[PDB]
């Protein structure tokens, strides 16, 4: 569904949130472009699943990570070369932040055998812009965008 | 001081609060321009006490408020009228988002007497630019500029 809400307080535990067929993953859209409004942020809250990961992927506005409850391990990959290269992997916890460069190949795993991780993301410039990598060999060129992204499709077709 | 932290992942409890001299504030910038090199979105986390309030303020860019512990009252002025005039007062709580439009004067009260009020706030093209009001009743066009705001402060400082 696209639930559309621009009135000023409202209450998360009352918006839908949807795997969007994304096995593992809950989400829900915060405050955003396409359901409330917003033109220069847009704020997520996600839940993973024990050892989920994100697919490998790129979008051209910055992106900041907090995590509220869980760990994982940050996989990120160059945007200057021909390709993202062999990753960085960095172990992060609770209550820890970190910004992707814009344009920077990455991923986020939930590399914990049992707990949830949760974690609130903003981005600039929303809504976002996904262009999805298969392996971190693949040439930037060759990334494919997913424009509109799954938790964006129902109110992107909805405002044509 | 000015703390700048260059590092992909941080843990926010490492970073240093401070009130910046305004009573009952604990301020904490997670993700922002002059301490990290943000350029696009800046992200603080900040608990306010039993009573207390923000003063009466406006900012050109857009603001985004997660109410992470507490409740409290979010106070709204008019941007039609030549000042912001008698407020209206929008109860919030816990779990909740508010997205205060840009340039509208307002206040966030900590109304609760039992508990700290803490919320993650995010802004659109950072630093911030704060204009104070003295009161509702004050106009527009005499509100006054406080830039660099008291937790930019010390960096733009250093920056020199
Ligand atoms: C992730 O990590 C985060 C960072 O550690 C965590 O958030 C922090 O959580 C702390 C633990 O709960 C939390 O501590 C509480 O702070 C509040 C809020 O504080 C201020 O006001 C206090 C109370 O006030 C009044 O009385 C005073 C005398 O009693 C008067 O002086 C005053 O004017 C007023 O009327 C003040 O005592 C306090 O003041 C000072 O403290 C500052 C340091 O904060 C100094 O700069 C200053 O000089 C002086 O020492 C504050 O201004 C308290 O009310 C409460 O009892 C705890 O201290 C802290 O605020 C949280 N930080 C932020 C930024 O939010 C977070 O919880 C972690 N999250 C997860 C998911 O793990
Ligand atoms: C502020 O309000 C927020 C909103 O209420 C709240 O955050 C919510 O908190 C609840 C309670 O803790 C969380 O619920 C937890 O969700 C997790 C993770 O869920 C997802 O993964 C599970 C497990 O998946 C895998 O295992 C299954 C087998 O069981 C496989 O099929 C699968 O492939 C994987 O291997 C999965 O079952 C979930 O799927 C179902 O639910 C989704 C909806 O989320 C449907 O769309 C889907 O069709 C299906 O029915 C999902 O993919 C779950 O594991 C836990 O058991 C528990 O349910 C919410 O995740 C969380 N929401 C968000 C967005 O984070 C805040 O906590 C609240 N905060 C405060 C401060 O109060
Ligand atoms: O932008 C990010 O890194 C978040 C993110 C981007 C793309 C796909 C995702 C699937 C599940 C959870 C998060 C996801
Ligand atoms: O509404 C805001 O922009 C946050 C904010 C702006 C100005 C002063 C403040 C003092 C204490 C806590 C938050 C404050
Ligand atoms: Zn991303
Ligand atoms: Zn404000």
């Amino acid at each position: 569904s696209c639930v559309r809400d621009n009135s000023l307080v409202r209450d998360i535990s009352q918006m839908p949130q949807s795997s969007y067929g994304i096995e593992g993953l809950s989400h829900i859209t915060v405050a955003g472009a396409l359901n409330h409004g917003m033109k220069e942020v847009e704020v997520w809250l996600q839940t993973i699943s024990p050892g989920q990961r994100t697919p490998i992927h790129r979008h051209s506005c910055e992106e900041v990570f907090t995590v509220l409850k869980g760990k994982g391990t940050l996989l990120m990959g160059s945007s200057s070369l021909k390709y993202p290269g062999q990753p960085q992997e960095i172990p992060f916890f609770q209550n820890t932040t970190f910004s992707i460069p814009v344009n920077d190949p990455h991923q986020v795993w939930n590399s914990d055998e049992h707990e949830d991780l949760q974690v609130l993301v903003i981005i600039s410039r929303p809504p976002a812009k996904i262009f999805l990598y298969d392996d971190w060999s693949m040439p930037h060129t060759a990334a494919v965008l997913k424009f509109p992204f799954v938790w964006d499709e129902d109110c992107f077709e909805a405002a044509k």
